[PDB]
């Protein structure tokens, strides 16, 4: 077989694809990489089609992951009980069950108005003080955090708590005791809150489970493991919108046409989706469960594989012209919300939070441009998703 | 495990002491209370010792809160060496000889401002006529403020938002005053002067705290002016309601210091703590483990109603012998303006009483409301009157 490759955990200053990631797309099918932490080396599917058929393959376990050393990108792995990210079915299927409707299609057209309401209130504020302004810190941040707060179903009162405890995303980190307690408080708050809301309709995340422990269908120790990433998910908008406002902000081809011709952003906002790098590596990976032959080759059981939706996205086989950012593509099929039942449980309510960013900040913010050289946004590092690390930008006044 | 105690904001409408913190002084010297907005619970020392000690033992830093739950150059948030080189650059300014220097300047602003009430007349809010506009421009004096800069800087520096009024409008004067000061500060970079912006900029002129942090260091210092204004505010309010202390004052002059003293230690010039400290190394008080990263307040109003150190705690004696309050803080973390407020309360106290001859509140006690929703406590206005 081919040599193992060392995949470094790299800081790109900018949206830049990963150059080492192009490497070994151009190396095969499949090669064997070695992340930055845990023992040994990985299999990794470059190939549209591999990828999503080893994302659909029921013989790739998912569980056994979180017992095993598998070359990581992360420094530490802690899995918890009750977690999507490890979920198997059966398992799987009985838990998003549980929380399921809160981000379906009817489930979120409903929300566009009352989640437009809460953007509203944040840009009434920018646009009151003054153009200098950091859309990431006083939109892209609050925002997606607010909107699922909704859905979740936080309270009034615990309204500012949990946001304020939803700064586990931080900057970049605010230390490794920092949001430590931060994050042990809002899984208390949820435990806490879960074990009330016990028996109790509402289509409210937080009463949907926690009376679905009530009939022991997702009992505790479960609870905040499952509706711990629902609630910080947000901040996968923050980031993956940071970004698409970037490349608008800095490349006048793509403002223009966004500007030019708005009610047609469908198919631009599904370029910028496909072609943004969202996080800096490979995520979760996936074991074979029983010897498969994933593209003409013989991967063993109890091995473990990655793929890369993002390397996935530029299949030239599947994207004539991969690396150009098009905004006008056909179908367009791209990956960035995953594959196979761990496909993401947000993309639905993200895309809504994302047509309400682009389409209300390029409205309200007549003329909005950076306020700053190219060169001066900074880039968030040594984290799984990519983005800038603020967006000072300015506009008619 | 003291359950941890609730102690809610204060809609109080008076001079009143806090009562929640009335009632957590009795449970005993520390406690466990909960501030409203906040993730949470904290300790509180309420005996004067052990206050001056918390806030003077180093194992209790500042700029950790910063990295919990400022700005690049506050005073408040900062830690050693840093709390030197910064208060050292614009600590001259601030000393009992700049202050005895300033105070005719002082005096006059003051006799300015006075003048205008005597000549309309009798009904008069010595608030928004005295009591508020005073501090600023002696301030401004201080901070070296352009006289043509007068109308502009005063402008801004009114975020105060007088009990709410534009949160993010006070957004822009903070801009544009901060923008103000930095260009103030760029000026003046090879200057020299008492005025606390050129002084600044000499400093900053030559790295020994670099610009950033200026903006920072005479943010609160240039907007310092109003804590005179509510406090002042407060003890004429009590002269004015409480005869028995406009006595003494009228009847006992060139003896106001000792009173200006007690009514210092008195009134409860906050609705409650201020800034938290926390336990760097993990440290104990009185068989107590406090936990290194806990957060910790100390109130100087409770610690200033002391039974020990102050005999009859809540008398206002006027005539208290020493009487070591603790009302500008303690530790490095002491007010900066606590000699050029002392100065100007002394001429306003002063002033008042000589130029408006049996001053008089021309309303009903009941009729002075006080702020509401601020840090600081005080009256919402003071009409007085004279005899004309
Ligand atoms: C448009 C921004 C987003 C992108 C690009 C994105 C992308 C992804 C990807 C690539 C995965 C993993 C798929 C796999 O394992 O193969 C995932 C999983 C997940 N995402 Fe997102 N996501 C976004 C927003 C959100 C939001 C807003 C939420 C909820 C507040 C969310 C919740 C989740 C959850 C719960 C999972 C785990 C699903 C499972 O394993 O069953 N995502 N997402
Ligand atoms: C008589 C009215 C005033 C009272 C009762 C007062 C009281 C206090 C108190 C209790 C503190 C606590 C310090 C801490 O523990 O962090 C403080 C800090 C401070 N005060 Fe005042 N103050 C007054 C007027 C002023 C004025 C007019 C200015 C500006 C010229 C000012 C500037 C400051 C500053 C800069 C600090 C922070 C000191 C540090 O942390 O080193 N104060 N004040």
């Amino acid at each position: 077989p081919p040599p193992v490759r060392d995949w470094p955990a790299l800081d790109l200053d900018g949206p830049e694809f990963d150059p080492v990631l192009a490497e070994l797309m151009r190396e095969g099918p499949l090669t064997r990489v070695r992340l930055p932490h845990g023992e040994g080396w990985a299999w990794l599917a470059t190939r549209y089609d591999d990828v999503k058929a080893i994302t659909n393959d029921p013989r790739f376990g998912r569980a056994e992951v979180t017992q095993r050393q598998i070359t990581r990108l992360a420094p530490h792995f802690k899995p918890r009980p009750g977690s999507l990210a490890f979920a198997d079915q059966p398992d799987h299927n009985r838990l998003r069950r549980a929380v399921a409707g809160a981000f379906t299609v009817g489930a979120t057209k409903r929300l566009r108005p009352r989640a437009q309401e809460i953007l509203d209130g944040l840009v009434d504020g920018i646009l009151a003080e003054g153009p200098p302004a950091d859309l990431v810190e006083r939109v892209l941040e609050p925002f997606p955090i607010a909107v699922v707060s909704e859905v979740m179903g936080v309270p009034a009162a615990d309204r500012e708590r949990v946001h304020s405890w939803t700064r586990q995303i931080i900057s970049t980190s605010g230390g490794a005791e920092a949001a430590e307690r931060a994050k042990r408080g809002l899984y208390g708050w949820i435990t806490e809150t879960v074990r009330a809301r016990a028996g109790s309709e509402g289509g409210d995340v937080y009463s949907m489970l926690g009376a679905a422990v009530g009939r022991g269908e997702v009992g505790e120790t479960e609870a905040v493991g499952l509706a711990g990433p629902l609630q910080i998910g947000g901040e996968a908008v923050t980031h993956n919108v940071g970004q698409m406002l970037y490349l608008l902000l800095t490349r006048r081809e793509l403002m223009a046409r966004m500007r030019e011709r708005p009610g047609a952003r469908g198919t631009a906002l599904d370029e910028l989706l496909r072609w943004i790098s969202h996080r800096t590596s490979v995520g979760l990976a996936r074991i074979a469960l029983e010897d498969v032959e994933v593209h003409g080759t013989r991967i063993a059981a109890g091995e473990p594989v990655y793929v890369s939706y993002l390397a996935a996205n530029r299949d030239p086989d599947v994207f004539p012209d991969p690396d150009r950012i098009d905004l006008d593509r056909d179908p367009n099929p791209h990956l960035a919300y995953g594959n196979g039942h761990h496909f993401c449980t947000g993309a639905v309510l993200a895309r809504m939070q994302t047509e309400l960013l682009v389409d209300t900040l390029l409205e309200r913010l007549p003329g909005l441009r950076l306020a700053v050289p190219a060169e001066q946004v900074a880039w968030r590092r040594k984290t799984m998703i990519r983005g800038p690390r603020t967006l000072p930008c300015t506009w008619h006044h």
